[PDB]
């Protein structure tokens, strides 16, 4: 047999799904999404890190000049400067007292460091979908992992279970992101080989161990202090470590629908968004002919007390007459009120609890069982708190609501003269027709 | 649970309270006075002898 369900992306709240087939006794399954993970694109854009700055032993040189040759190198510089005297420890390094000149370059490459930390941007673009379900079988919670994208069919138990397709693609990333260690950032990183510097993107490489790089870094030489040899340089600040303090709030705080994300793969978990359909191809061997199913008979119901919240905080008494021993299914056929329990043994003209939850100021309900029905009615009251912690989604109400002995009131208050409004109307036209006739 | 009840200020006499709980049985308390104290200030105004 196959069945065919759908149910709210939702995490942690229990669904009861009641597959029904003539001839044999009904059966009511408990599924459960224990986690659901969406795996986006990953297009390696680029990566970036701190960048080192690599200034050899300047030239210096007396009574005579020295000269720029061009090095085919990143941001390569040189630069020139006459009339510097320098002195070391022992004296003045040289006679010339202004025919001197100083040559001194400069170059920026990648750091070791790269190969550990770094930041990477990716241009990740769509998601799959994986999930975990746990599902009540023959009495027993058992566990299933599929790609709920509508295609991946698994096998377990003898059954067939098809998971999806997700109803909405709406995904928490975006086409471009940037990733640290293990923060993720929705960030317009600027396109490769227009790096600005002192932001995101001032140093450019391909991959942590190509050699190739860009750069961009002003790198401008300056005339040497007098008096001293040394080279000084105009090195641009390194925007990459400085974007690492404004970082700003992860991904995992600002994403709508709190879906968690994690790296190393890098996915998006547990947002309720949509739902999913489930199809359910389930073989006859656990499907018990309703003969087999003791018969149900003498159904009472009471409720001692309710009370409307997100917990079963509803209780009812239910007295049955049942034909011999046996398991039985139960159900609640409106969508109002939902029950915990699946179903239970009966073993004859006994009774029995349920513990059920609902949102209705006044609970008035069917409930089905053994392939009969038996009605309650009761009047809940409010709860104490205002706000819990744990989710529960099951209790939900529409627009429409019982407004329970109040209904009454409105159906009292329906009442209109419309009726005694009109039969006057009717009066006087006809008593007018005697010179009314067809106007 | 809270409740909140008054009871007339007297002696020896047991007063019933039933507090009620939805969900759970209703319970009543007996609840009597043994003896209520007023003490008053004490500003020693002088003595005599
Ligand atoms: C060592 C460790 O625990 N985590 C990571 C490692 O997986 C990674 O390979 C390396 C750079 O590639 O950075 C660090
Ligand atoms: C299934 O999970 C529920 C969750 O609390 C647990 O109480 C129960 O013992 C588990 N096993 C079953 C229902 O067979």
């Amino acid at each position: 047999y196959e069945h065919v369900t759908v149910i709210p992306n939702t995490v942690g709240v229990p669904y009861k799904t009641l597959v029904n087939r003539p001839g044999y006794s009904p059966m009511v399954l408990e599924m459960e999404l224990q986690s659901v993970t969406l795996e986006p694109t990953l297009s390696l854009d680029y990566i970036t890190c701190e960048y080192k700055t690599v200034i050899p032993s300047p030239y210096v040189k007396c009574c005579g000049t020295a000269e720029c040759k061009d090095k085919s190198l990143p941001d390569y510089s040189c630069k020139v400067f006459t009339g510097v005297y320098p002195f070391m420890w022992g004296g003045a390094y040289c006679f010339c007292d202004a025919e001197n000149t100083q040559l001194s370059e400069a170059h920026v490459e990648k750091s070791e460091s790269c190969k550990t930390e770094f930041a990477s941007a990716y241009r990740a673009h769509t998601a799959s979908a994986s999930a975990k379900l746990r599902v009540l079988y023959q009495g027993n919670n058992i566990t299933v992992a599929a790609y709920a994208n509508g295609d991946h069919a698994v096998t377990v138990k003898d059954a067939k279970f098809v998971v999806g397709p997700m109803s909405s693609a709406w995904t928490p990333f975006d086409n471009k992101i940037v990733v640290y260690k293990g923060d993720v950032y929705n960030m317009d990183y600027p396109p490769f080989g227009a790096g600005r510097p002192g932001q995101f993107g001032d140093i450019q490489s391909r991959t942590p161990e190509s050699k190739d790089v860009y750069a961009n870094t002003q790198l401008v030489l300056q005339r040497p202090a007098a008096g001293t040899v040394h080279v000084p340089y105009s090195q641009a600040p390194s925007g990459f470590k400085y974007w690492l303090k404004e970082r700003g709030a992860s991904l995992q705080h600002t994403a709508p629908f709190g879906c968690q994300i994690a790296t190393n793969p890098v996915r998006a978990v547990n947002c309720a968004v949509g739902n999913i359909p489930i199809s359910i191809d389930i073989p006859d061997a656990a499907f018990t002919r309703v003969v087999d199913a003791p018969s149900v008979t003498d159904m009472s119901c009471e409720v001692p007390a309710c009370t409307h919240s997100s917990d079963f905080g509803g209780v009812a008494i239910i007295k049955y007459t049942a034909s011999k021993k046996g398991k039985c299914a139960v159900h609640s056929m409106t969508n109002a009120v939902t029950i915990r329990e699946a179903d239970v043994e009966v073993e004859g003209n006994s009774q029995l609890q349920i513990s059920f939850s609902t949102a209705l100021a006044s609970a008035e309900f069917r409930v089905q069982v053994c392939s009969t029905q038996v009605h309650c009615a009761a009047a809940c009251h409010p709860p104490k708190d205002h706000i819990v912690n744990y989710p529960a989604s099951h209790t939900t109400l529409g627009v429409q609501d019982i407004s329970t002995t109040a209904m009454s009131w409105v159906q009292k208050i329906t009442g209109g003269v419309g009726l005694i409004v009109a039969v006057a109307a009717l009066i006087l036209i006809v008593v007018l027709c005697v010179s009314f006739s067809r106007h």
